[PDB]
């Protein structure tokens, strides 16, 4: 499912990220446009052999399994395939995990790249939220 801007706003808020581990709704949304184009289906393979999953591009490195990363684990406990859904529980209840775990929002390198330190509430403006 391929979401709109105020849509996925809309639908993350609903699920609990806005102000998750101190970062507000903005972050989340400006994430998932440059790590997947705001698309549930996206599917990205790294050089490592890994692929990455879902709206937020979670890694089969460490937080899901896929059945062929070897040596890899799965902290989410979930098949990679459950962020693939066009809802997007499964995605973001990973996505509190990894922002937990030590590097906040640094985790995903779209974030860390384009929207760490800009005015991300631009991307929630208009937004009936
Ligand atoms: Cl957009
Ligand atoms: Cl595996
Ligand atoms: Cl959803
Ligand atoms: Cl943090
Ligand atoms: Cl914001
Ligand atoms: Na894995």
């Amino acid at each position: 499912k391929v979401f709109g801007r105020c849509e996925l706003a809309a639908a993350m808020k609903r699920h609990g990220l806005d102000n998750y581990r101190g970062y507000s709704l903005g972050n989340w949304v400006c994430a998932a446009k440059f790590e997947s184009n705001f698309n549930t289906q996206a599917t990205n393979r790294n050089t490592d052999g890994s692929t990455d999953y879902g709206i937020l591009q979670i890694n089969s490195r460490w937080w899901c399994n896929d059945g062929r990363t070897p040596g890899s684990r799965n902290l989410c406990n979930i098949p990679c395939s459950a962020l693939l859904s066009s809802d997007i529980t499964a995605s973001v209840n990973c996505a509190k995990k990894i922002v937990s775990d030590g590097n906040g929002m640094n985790a995903w390198v779209a974030w860390r790249n384009r929207c760490k330190g800009t005015d991300v509430q631009a991307w929630i403006r208009g937004c009936r939220l």
